[PDB]
């Protein structure tokens, strides 16, 4: 199991314009496109991000390129970030693609607000942190999802991968 295996799995796969959990214009490998209404205002971010003009639709290889790029991003993402670097690098292998799974899906900016699960994170407080953790919307909205990343912090094994 990896990163991408993993991301894989929660995102799934999809080669038409979609509509996220949250109602956003999405596509491929859960890459978002725009937080606009905007079907159109989608097909030009397609458009845009891929290069061509898509019509709202695009290949496997293309959905995985933009995938690379995302999952690529986010860790950068994680690395610039004052709050959240030193807690990445504290962790072992296993926990940092949980970290990775959930900027993927949330954004930096949000998984900077985890304040005191970071805290907890830091000092190896596996089950303290994992309680933490589901204290929030991200639980509420994709428990399933939600509860996948948090036992893998909690354990440090792909065992909710299966
Ligand atoms: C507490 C939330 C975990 N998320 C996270 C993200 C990046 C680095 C370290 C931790
Ligand atoms: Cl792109
Ligand atoms: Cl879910």
């Amino acid at each position: 199991m990896n990163i991408f295996e993993m991301l894989r799995i929660d995102e799934g796969l999809r080669l038409k314009i979609y509509k996220d959990t949250e109602g956003y214009y999405t596509i491929g490998i859960g890459h978002l496109l725009t937080k606009s209404p905007s079907l159109n205002a989608a097909k030009s971010e397609l458009d845009k991000a891929i290069g061509r003009n898509c019509n709202g639709v695009i290949t496997k290889d293309e959905a995985e390129k933009l995938f690379n790029q995302d999952v690529d991003a986010a860790v950068r993402g994680i690395l610039r970030n004052a709050k959240l670097k030193p807690v990445y690098d504290s962790l072992d292998a296993v926990r940092r693609c949980a970290a990775i799974n959930q900027v993927f899906q949330m954004g930096e900016t949000g998984v900077a607000g985890f304040t005191n699960s970071l805290r907890m994170l830091q000092q190896k407080r596996w089950d303290e942190a994992a309680v933490n953790l589901a204290k929030s919307r991200w639980y509420n909205q994709t428990p399933n999802r939600a509860k996948r990343v948090i036992t893998t912090f909690r354990t440090g094994t792909w065992d909710a991968y299966k």
